RNA sequence: GAUGCUUACUUAGUCAUCUGGUUGGCAAACCUCCGCGGACCUUCGGGACCAAUGGAGAGGAACCCAGCCGAGAAGCAUCGAGCGCUCUGACACCA
């Protein structure tokens, strides 16, 4: 399908007052950049609402202004595989078109109709002056925008649309064979319980109403009484992270030898530049500025401070398998997005995979199961599917990095120093609100001691990431294993429920996996994600599936258990990675324990 | 490795008992009401978002800005250790 993983990994360097340059001067500066930057996000919020309306509705016969949709989103697709110019500039021509700002045969004629009956149509007040104003700009900001605009609106409502369509289908699907296998007895029935709920305010799937001794409509509710949820489209806040303004070519001068970079502003002409002081490029970073030139230049701001992003190639490595990792994430994206779609998909995938191999794939396939404890975690691997040895990552930064908590709050990236900037907040936002009050959250408000938290919880990830890597690196492993945990919480992440703010501080066990992903596809890897399984209460000699749940969590403790069923003496994560390195294969199978 | 001076510098990459502590606020910044106009979802109760070459008030608790103290980055200057040279913790960066 669609190249999700591309080959560009971006690196971010703050801006500094140059040395020369004086520090009210430096503000003026600041002050110029923040006004452009905030012009781009108005500008592109608007294309975005003018284009938002052709889209094609689910459920009803296709309008004839479809096709000019999706040469806007996807020219690739849409144009022949070869032609001299970039799909860029093709989609330039065809939104100039289209919006009233295509005989070139890389143009089909039903594009040329499509776009015809697109530009027949009325525009709004705000259509025509955004036109109005975008006439004036140069075809490079123009590109620029419409570039942007159909990322933005590609990434945040197609695909979650096409997975919703996907959704529902196996919803109708499911529900059908739900109502036609075991309840035979509610054609009708289900609307008697229903009217009452319906007359009072139970706007929510799950109802939070304790049982009142129908118990089956009750079941049959939180499940298939209403359809999976529409994705909510948004557009380019300035007040969240939203998107950043790229100064393309012949719009940046970045030096390195001493790290000034020559910003160039909209209406600034040719030859002059905003000279500004960054953070230099790492020397031990693996990749250097005389590797692969600087594409453009990608500017946001946090907080209030500017931030300047590089972007360069970075070819990828080509995998021994003969599929892409997009097709793995497709299957359980679209083709497989239920609990019961869990062990269809595992299956699909194995074939595949299996399938996929040039060799003997059961003989040789270097696996690496690795599962993510708290204080603790060790990853097995597989040749053959004869485990070999299980690998310890050292995953607690304390003064040095150490592989275990060395023997009351642990000094260290912990959950502790997590927890103690958690409390901070929960007793300071109070006040705040008193303050206001008497004067009479938001996201500004303790924008220092957050936006630590969040630097705080990546750069764990990050650690995480870069170990995990650099253990498969170690023993040419071609296949990595991951989980489905959703993370973990900080002591003080329950007493500070009800907002959004405490969400800083989640632990985002999906953080690591999307970094293992992007940086496997990196070097030639797959990484495939099992759905949970609950592997800790799981023996790898035999199947035993402990379910003492007291005893457990006491040896978990410890760092040690023992098998209920035959007596197997190893550690808590050599025993998950074991058991996801056989799941993998088809030696366990899923629990499957919804009936 | 130690020591001293200077800097329109940093204290908003993380950890090492650590967004360091403190004093205040004209401009400015930040903050609160609208709201021309656009728009996504919706159980129609409402939720969520952008926005005028757009207009009105207000706090220095929070946001922002400035001063002071503590500290660290370097350019130079002294001595030393090891072997003139090498000489300042660990990690980590696809936002
Ligand atoms: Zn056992």
């Amino acid at each position: 399908p669609r190249p999700r993983y591309r080959e560009e990994r971006t690196l971010v360097r703050k801006l500094l007052p140059r040395p020369g340059q004086s520090k009210q001067e430096f503000r003026e500066n600041v002050k110029k950049l923040r006004k452009a930057f905030l012009q781009f996000n108005a500008d592109v919020s608007g294309v975005c609402q003018w284009a938002i309306q052709f889209r094609p509705r689910y459920g009803k016969p296709a309008e004839p202004t479809e096709t000019f949709w999706k040469f806007f989103l996807e020219p690739e697709t849409s144009l022949p595989p070869n032609d001299s110019r970039s799909p860029e500039f093709r989609r330039l021509q065809a939104f100039e078109a289209a919006a009233g700002i295509l005989d070139d045969p890389a143009f089909t004629n039903e594009l040329r109709d499509s776009i015809l009956a697109v530009a027949s149509r009325p525009k709004t007040k705000e259509a025509q002056r955004l036109f109005s104003r975008l006439k004036d700009y140069q075809p490079a900001h123009r590109m620029i925008l419409a570039k942007v605009a159909a990322e933005w609106i590609e990434s945040r409502y197609r695909r979650a649309h096409q997975n919703w369509e996907r959704n529902y289908e196996e919803w109708k699907k499911e529900k059908q064979e739900w109502e036609q296998n075991h309840p035979e007895l509610t054609p009708e029935i289900r609307e008697a319980f229903n009217q009452i709920f319906q007359q009072l305010e139970v706007k929510e799937k799950r109802v939070r109403i304790c049982p009142a001794a129908d118990e089956l409509y009750r079941k049959w509710r939180r499940e298939y009484w209403r359809e999976p949820r529409k994705p909510v489209f948004r557009y380019p806040s300035v007040k969240r992270h939203s998107i950043a303004k790229i100064f393309g070519e012949n719009y940046f001068q970045a030096d390195f030898k001493n790290s000034v970079v020559g910003l160039r502003l909209d209406s600034m002409p040719a030859g002059q530049y905003l000279e500004f002081a960054f953070a230099p490029w790492p020397r031990n970073y693996r990749p250097q500025p005389g590797e692969t030139e600087i594409s453009s230049v990608h500017l946001h701001f946090v907080g209030t401070r500017p931030r300047i992003g590089f972007r360069f190639r970075v070819p990828h490595k080509r995998s021994r398998f003969d599929c892409t990792q997009e097709e793995l994430d497709e299957l359980r994206s679209r083709t497989f997005p239920r609990k019961a779609q869990d062990q269809k998909f595992l299956e699909a995938a194995r074939k595949r995979l299996l399938e996929t191999f040039p060799g003997n794939a059961e003989q040789e396939l270097r696996l690496l199961a690795v599962a993510l404890g708290t204080d603790s975690a060790r990853a097995a691997f597989f040749i053959g599917k004869t485990f070999q040895q299980a690998f310890p990552l050292k995953i607690v930064k304390i003064e040095k990095l150490y592989e275990q908590w060395p023997n009351q709050p642990r000094p260290g990236l912990s959950r502790d120093h997590v927890g103690r900037h958690l409390q901070k907040m929960r007793a300071q936002a109070s006040e705040i609100a008193q303050k206001r009050q008497e004067l009479t959250l938001q996201p500004f408000d303790l924008r220092g001691l957050t936006v630590h938290t969040a630097r705080m919880i990546r750069d764990w990830a990050r650690l995480n990431a870069r170990q995990i890597i650099q253990l498969a690196e170690e023993n040419q492993v071609d296949l990595i294993v991951l989980e489905s945990l959703r993370g973990f919480r900080p002591p003080g992440y329950e007493n500070l429920d009800q907002e959004k703010k405490r969400r800083v501080a989640f632990f985002a066990h999906g953080r690591i996996r999307r970094k293992v992903t992007e940086k496997a596809v990196e070097r030639g890897m797959r990484v495939v994600t099992v759905p949970y399984l609950a592997s800790s209460k799981v023996c790898a000699e035999c199947r035993k599936k402990q379910k003492d749940n007291k005893q457990w969590e006491k040896n978990k403790k410890r760092g040690l258990f023992k098998c209920e069923g035959c007596g197997s003496q190893a550690q808590v994560d050599e025993n998950a990675a074991r058991v996801l390195g056989r799941v993998f294969w088809g030696e366990i199978e899923l629990p499957t324990a919804i009936p």
